[PDB]
């Protein structure tokens, strides 16, 4: 279990690394995925050995960049149908009004 | 040999990782050490393996 605070992530990952858990499933609002991935990097773990999975349906929303050359796979799950033209159009339109926040 | 700027450095680290060169000596004014180590990190080239 992830402890209460996000930045307490350290021991848990540390135990996982010591125990040599070479697969992981997550389950949490991607907002938690950000914290857990930053730890998973700074703890020197993003290596093509480990191979995460996410059930949070918003991985597409992360910043995949600083991790992408490392060679981990995070198979995930997305439903918002980016494939269709009109869907993407409406995404963009809503985006042009989304950024007022 | 490291290239002119830092961006050329990544193709090199790629070779080091591919051939599995598990040790290194560097040489640079540390100002180069910083960028080369950052690349060393984001390349998945910074673990308990290498030294």
């Amino acid at each position: 279990q992830l402890p209460a605070d996000t930045k307490d992530a350290k021991p848990l990952l540390k135990e996982m690394k010591r125990g040599k858990e070479f697969h992981v499933i997550f389950d949490c609002s991607h907002e938690m995925a950000a914290g857990i991935l930053k730890q998973a990097l700074a703890m020197g773990m993003m290596t093509e050995y480990y191979h995460y999975i996410f059930t949070t349906l918003d991985l597409f929303a992360l910043d995949v960049e600083p991790y992408r050359y490392s060679g981990v796979n995070m198979t995930g799950f997305r439903i918002l149908n980016t494939e269709n033209t009109q869907v993407s159009s409406i995404i963009e339109k809503w985006s042009m009004e989304r950024l007022q926040a």
